[PDB]
């Protein structure tokens, strides 16, 4: 176990589950591999609205409250603002409307899905407006924390110096894996204050919507098969590592009952300094989200990487 203090007080485990699935699985797969991660010892589940699948999240929590495994207060449950809900007066109807399907009374987290506002095609929004009407969200009690993702530091920056600004977004979560490190934002984010979690921390599910098939394979990377066998753990497990010494909150999905077992074991190793160095080396600028659906917005969180 372990987790990390919030900028608000709250804390949030450091390894998490991820529950997105394409389509293609069925909805019922989420339920069963929620109770899963839990009964591994996962206590923190990343879903969103966008995910579709968020009744069956919920009632895997609700499930594991019922029969005596875990109490709601042991559970870090996020969600996510759909990017055509940031119109302000949508946002907290929107965290209602998460709630009802998960059958829960608050969220431990909520973020900002994307800063790549889409009409409810693209859209123009002040999101610094959408983040006051976030802090309401956290006032009410809807949620503990509230926190964005997928922003820049530019992005973040522009909430961080608000007129007025109340609460600080607790993190930021982002791509970032050995072949898209985000150095510097993580730098910037502990400066401040901020939790960086990564998602597609194993090299994302390289769906076809999103995902050039013709990129390399994180897990197939030389250095991690290498990593794994002198620690005779698996690559994923060695980039999982990776994050947590690098002080990142990592997510990690699936839908496999070996897997979800083994992504625990994270807290059972540890990397050395020439280790952590070998990974730092694999860092290529890879985003694995390359889409003409986003690439061309306005707020396109990778054209200041330059
Ligand atoms: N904020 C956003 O915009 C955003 C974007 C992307 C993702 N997310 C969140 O981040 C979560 C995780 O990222 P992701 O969905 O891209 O997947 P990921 O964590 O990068 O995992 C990618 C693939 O790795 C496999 N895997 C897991 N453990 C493994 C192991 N020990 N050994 C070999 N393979 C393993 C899984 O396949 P199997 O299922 O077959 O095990 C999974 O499909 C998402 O589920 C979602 O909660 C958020
Ligand atoms: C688990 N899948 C998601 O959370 C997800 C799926 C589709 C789109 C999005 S997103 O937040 O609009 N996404 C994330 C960031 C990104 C970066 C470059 C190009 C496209 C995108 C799109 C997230």
């Amino acid at each position: 176990h372990q987790c990390v203090k919030l900028n608000d007080g709250h804390f949030m485990p450091v390894l998490g589950f991820g529950t997105y699935a394409p389509p293609e699985v069925p909805r019922s797969k989420a339920l069963e591999v929620t109770k899963l991660a839990i009964e591994a010892g996962f206590r923190h589940i990343d879903s969103a609205h966008l995910y579709n699948n968020e009744e069956q999240v919920g009632l895997a929590i609700r499930s594991k409250i019922a029969d005596g495994s875990v109490k709601r207060e042991d559970i870090f449950y996020t969600s996510k603002l759909w990017s055509t809900f940031h119109r302000p007066e949508l946002v907290r109807p929107a965290l209602e409307n998460s709630l009802k399907k998960a059958q829960l009374d608050y969220v431990d987290l909520y973020l900002i899905h994307s800063p790549m506002s889409l009409k409810p095609i693209f859209d123009i929004v002040d999101l610094c407006t959408t983040w006051e009407a976030m802090e309401k969200c956290k006032d009410a009690g809807l949620a503990k924390s509230i926190g964005v993702s997928n922003f820049n530091r530019r992005q973040l920056e522009m909430i961080l110096n608000k007129p007025g600004l109340k609460y600080k977004p607790v993190c930021n979560q982002v791509e970032c894996h050995p072949y898209f490190n985000r150095s510097k934002l993580l730098d910037f984010c502990k400066s401040k204050d901020i939790v960086l979690v990564a998602y597609s921390a194993l090299g994302s599910q390289r769906d076809k919507r999103w995902v050039d098939p013709n990129s390399p394979v994180l897990l197939e990377d030389p250095v991690l098969c290498a990593l794994a066998k002198k620690h005779k753990r698996t690559p994923a497990l060695i980039a999982l590592r990776y994050q947590l010494q690098r002080g990142v909150v990592v997510l990690a999905k699936s839908y496999n009952e070996q897997r979800i077992r083994q992504n625990v074991q994270v807290f059972e190793f540890q990397l050395t300094a020439e280790d952590m160095k070998a990974i730092d080396g694999l860092d290529r600028n890879l985003h694995y989200f390359n889409s003409d659906s986003f690439a061309s917005h306005p707020n396109y969180p990778y054209s200041d990487e330059y």
